[PDB]
């Protein structure tokens, strides 16, 4: 009986940002082995999955993970030991039934996900195959095109700028290896411009800069000057730009209005939903834009309708906390024509099986699915294998600076080296929600 | 080095219908084993892949397969001995380059497909796993809705009817085992009706009936009597009806008109493409029709536009001789709004690698992909693994009497026994090209 | 303890003709494996073995196999787990004693046979030898001469013909491979003749035609015209003919007479037993005949004397419904000189051990033993290995049309390829009950 | 022959900071595995070992590593294939002789160190043991006291401060897990203070802060407020402060004086080596300073005597650029009474064999040896095994925010969980060069 699970075990650890997270171990009778450690995130006033926190301000300002450790060691392990390591869907179903709440409150979502990942990795170790081969089968061949943060704003900045982040995409490169060097050469040219201009060159959580630019146009124009200094072309033959607006922040519920005076001065505008659509369209006509993330409130459904009708033929429009990785909201979005793309976060839902379920549903509707990091991260590299296993074509994996970001790019370089002449890179052809 | 291929060997055997075909066997150093045998099928006037045949009129009327067996045993074997059994894509790509022609007519498409199917079955043997899990990864769960042939016409009968065949679908059922039961109870209730009327009950190549009906309305009203007589409801909560037109067989290439006097009486209609769409719409208004296949000619690209705008949100439209399992033609159809579904035949294209790239392109466009059988068949059951490995939700594999049909439905009863409490059957929910 | 049986398991499935049948699984402690699925048949008012049928007209018109599934899983498996996989005769004996009725009515004969076959196949998998080598030892060398059904009558036809079926035998060929092509070339020439005459070319359960011939002489003479069109010779140097009369049908018990007016017009004859012997002798003097199956009633024992005395030096005479594969009736037949040949059906008796017992007894008396299919069949090929394992020299395995028939011929081609230069084909010398 | 090295292979990858580095993989015949990736670090004007770089300005500004990868794959591999994996010292000595130069600048010190670290990881894999037990024998038990960076100055900030960085040590704590907790609760309390004052909270290369302080006293008195605000005591019973001077950077080579007007206002001091010792003594009399690093210039051998005789029984003095991990310079310093501690950097010297001979010579002189990190780093965690394999009792590895730091502190939480009731943390008892 070599494939039977003999034990599962958990301990407390730290993330990047120095806050308590959680790690899980799995062994078989043969001594095949896997580790699962969880990226950090919580939320409230929404149907996301819930983490446990200890709440005793004596330790780590109440942020410790000990009740989740106890749950793995005294309840889940007892019920899971004696399954086959390969019974993934029956294992993840047994955990949902065992918790028995809607949003995974008794056990916690952090406890359950770290079990779910360690089981998948232990099975790949038993069978002696790569983890993208275990997950996706044998068409696994397409390298994702990366969208990479370089400048920050809104709540992550002191500068007079509404939007949360700005990004570059190297859509014109011949391979993933050359595209990673196009990215890096623009990042080293931007740094030399900010030194000549006397601006801060330190970094935030995703590894990018937050300088005191003169306004929301000035960041965009500095990014284009760095692309030119690096020696490339702007537009579909070379490099292009994307935004995450996080627009649910600067929205007034009682006035029912978008109000730029939170992040910009007393002279900044007030805008209706029709003025929000008109403002987004001027930006799209003035600069090399290819994608916008959010751009409407979580609940401005009538605005998401008008926006998709105005811009959905030209530009990618992405739901994040609009959909929350949850299939019941995704379905209504597909029905009412509310976006053309979705962002994937494994810990918003909490199992591997419910995650792959949402990707196959989006794809059948002709939507794109983009896999993503969280702010606090570990030395885990699992989401790079999910991106290749499903041939999903795009990734959101941070800036060109820190190891919690760089480790994912370094794993993609080993997969493109393993796949040899089977390996494929799409560039602009990765946008099948456009090109229709 | 236990995983390495040690020898490849071919022989001549018979299909059902009683003509020569081909069979291949493959071994590893560990002594894992697999066998693959190819369905019998070629056609002329469009770019299907080409079968090799002996021209020798004195054995089997010149339908012999010994030159193909020589290509495997003297050329393909020495190219493939020394690979690992798990590397499907590299062995598939190497055979294509070794032939060097766009129609595969140096080595023969029949010789290339046998070696491709035998390698994949030895890999699932060597890994000790079910073949659908090997082909699809470990998110495999959906048993397909069947469309099952019951009555014939056109070139495949002597009754005055133009359309080539008729089908039923058990869309109202909870489980695959219950839908299979309904199909057998309608098939038997129809044979009791045909005997009471004084008509024949000998069966055709797919194991369905071909009586001398007076015309298409009598054939449809006959099927409707059997559903009532077994005790089920017609429509979306019980059984629905489906058609297949070989429309090119009575289309005039010179007069550019659809001339029913080819198979009906000399008093029958002579329709322009506008009048076709008006005619098929009058059938759909009258009867509970879910799907139509090849309902315009291979080259009537404009008539396919008009059919798709008129009917394409009510019913499924399937392209078979419009596409020939080829990505160049499905790509033009996607760009030009020409249908909403594709029929897949593994031996029209010639590898498992190209087959999975065709199912994937359709799914990103929002089209269904339907896996299918040939006229000449074998006791091999591999196309029922291809369905559940892709979660595709539809299969076409014939009637309820001959073992060349029943052996495909037997493998689906086994897969449902092993998935247990995880298993799904979608019913009417599978038409995600519609219901939007 | 690697060779101990670890478990045995059953499920419901379908046969050709779409009726419920039964399938059984066996595993050893090492994981050697075998499948056994049963061909379909029942009878009443005779000492044949009995099947269980569920009898609830709610499902499959009462024909379901669910009580036989229960018997395998809740009674037989308990008693059989813990034997060695090679203890064949002690296993078959434990099952007879467990049922404890004369005709296997408590458990069912279908339940018991599928266990019996799965055990034999599992043992061959454990020892790593071919199943004809496991069953017979190492003189296993003789390829059987086939008798191929092509035309049908009596209860299987609308035509004015008494006898149930007509067959060809390729006795003059140099090998089993050439003989299978002699058989196939006559089948394709017959189809072209029935097309010129405007007759039906569809098929029945054994894969042969049933056309509206003018009478029994027109049927025979059409078969001879097809042998000539195919380019061969009629008689011992080439191809010859056989009948199955099924004569127990057209027999009046109260008049004690053979009466042709059931299958032929009001002008057809009435015949005594002496006129039946006289009629069979005229047919035998006019055409290339070599074998007659039945030709007398089940109970016309006094008539079987006169027939064997009149024709037993010239022609093979075969018992089917006369002996019912049962050794107590065979013994009396040998004693009173009642036939010179017997037909073997594994499910009339129900174990492998009692089947080989009957073959050994017939051979010592100088009788031939012919192994046969049933009407409803599966993708099982076991009876082809029984035919080679005993060197029994003849087989009855259906027409040149459907996979439930063709799968047996395709297995014989692999055995003749494996045995290489050792392989032997007898042709006319296979008739040792003649040539005496 | 299962222990033998069968393959060794190199590739190009990225460091944190986003420049090219190098990675090596190694295999045995049994299929044991290891990987090693080198930290990015060279310097000029002293006898460090030499990195190889490509000169080519058109990739990565001439920082590319492809010539080094060619030296592994074309030269080192064919020399090392055929050794046993357990023979570290012989493989290390053979690489040194194959280069043939005293600075390792034929092959590159980056190429030599990768092969050296990958062999040791495959040996611990092949033996089934923890890496610290493999490197150190079976008397391994001491978890190291951490010195953790929090504030910057000199070349690494724009505040008017000469010294390069500041640290804290949790000397008052019972367990490594409790000292790590204190360090995180001071780091967070400091960031709350910097925000209340209106200063920046973006982080530098090691994940600490660099605000515009008014001078060195304000930086020290800022750290003191955070210790009080988290709730611990300054001094030998709680937390102690530590300094690092890059003092060569503001030393004058021609005037032979230490000139603070390099990094501070033009009114600042200009000190002779006597005045340096008087200044550092005035800091030590004022504040709880435990350790100082590079507090005199690299060539001020006489000033290092006077520093050591004045302070060397109160305070730890550490040589980094005074020694460059070289035994020739540590030997002169031992004979001439010039410090009491050494900083160890594995990539300054270039093998694991030479590294362990440097740690050993210091222990026999009564000096501490402190294992350390570079500015450019990777997700490799091997230096935390080196600390517990030698029982050394001190580690320098950076702040509490970025994963290039936190991955080293994560590996020490694992070692402490696995040693259980045997494990030790010495605290203030680790300074055995003092307390005498």
């Amino acid at each position: 009986h070599m494939s039977i699970i003999t034990d599962v075990y958990a301990r407390e650890v730290l993330d990047s940002r120095g806050n308590p997270t959680l790690e899980v171990e799995v062994y078989t009778e043969s001594g095949a082995f896997g580790r699962g450690m969880v990226p950090s995130g919580a939320s409230t006033g929404e149907h996301e999955a819930v983490e446990l926190r200890d709440g005793d301000k004596s330790r780590y300002l109440g942020l410790g993970t000990q009740k989740a450790v106890d749950n793995v060691n005294n309840i889940i392990a007892e019920a899971i030991i004696g399954y086959d390591v390969r019974d993934q869907q029956a294992i993840d179903r047994a955990m949902i039934a065992l918790d028995g709440t809607p949003n995974k409150g008794k056990l916690g979502a952090n406890a359950i996900l770290g079990v779910s990942i360690a089981v998948a990795r232990a099975a790949a170790d038993y069978l002696e195959v790569p983890l993208y081969t275990y997950l996706g089968g044998f068409n696994t061949k397409v390298l994702p095109t990366p969208m990479m943060n370089i400048i920050n704003g809104g709540s992550h900045s002191d500068a007079p700028i509404a939007f949360q982040e700005f990004m570059i995409m190297p859509v014109g490169a011949p391979t993933f290896k050359e595209g990673l060097r196009w990215g890096a050469e623009v990042f080293h040219a931007l740094k030399k411009i900010l030194k000549e201009r006397g601006l801060v060159t330190a970094v935030g959580d995703e590894g990018g800069f937050a300088p005191k630019f003169e306004g929301t146009e000035d960041g965009v124009e500095t990014i284009l000057k760095a692309i030119e200094a690096a020696g490339y072309e702007a537009g579909e033959n070379g490099i292009m730009i994307g935004f995450d607006c996080a627009s649910s922040e600067f929205y007034d519920k009682e006035r029912k209005v978008y109000d730029y005076t939170k992040f910009e001065g007393e002279g900044a505008a007030v805008r209706t939903s029709a003025e929000q659509v008109d403002y987004l369209e001027e930006l799209v006509n003035k600069y090399p834009i290819i994608t916008i993330e959010d751009g409407m409130d979580e609940n401005d459904w009538d605005g998401w309708k008008v926006l998709t009708e105005r811009l959905g033929k030209r530009v990618q429009l992405v739901g994040d906390d609009f959909f929350v990785t949850n299939t019941e909201y995704l379905a209504r979005g597909i029905k009412e024509n509310a976006a053309n793309s979705i962002l994937i976060k494994v810990n918003q839902i909490g199992t591997l099986t419910e995650t792959f379920e949402a990707i196959e549903m989006a794809k059948e509707a002709g939507y794109t699915a983009v896999v993503s990091h969280r702010s606090g991260e570990t030395e885990d590299s699992t989401i790079a294998d999910i991106a290749v296993a499903t041939n999903a074509g795009q990734i959101k994996t941070g800036s060109l600076s820190r190891t919690d970001r760089i480790a994912k790019y370094n794993q993609l370089l080993r997969i493109e080296d393993q796949l040899g002449e089977v390996a494929q890179y799409k560039g602009i052809k990765s946008f099948y929600n456009l090109k229709k």
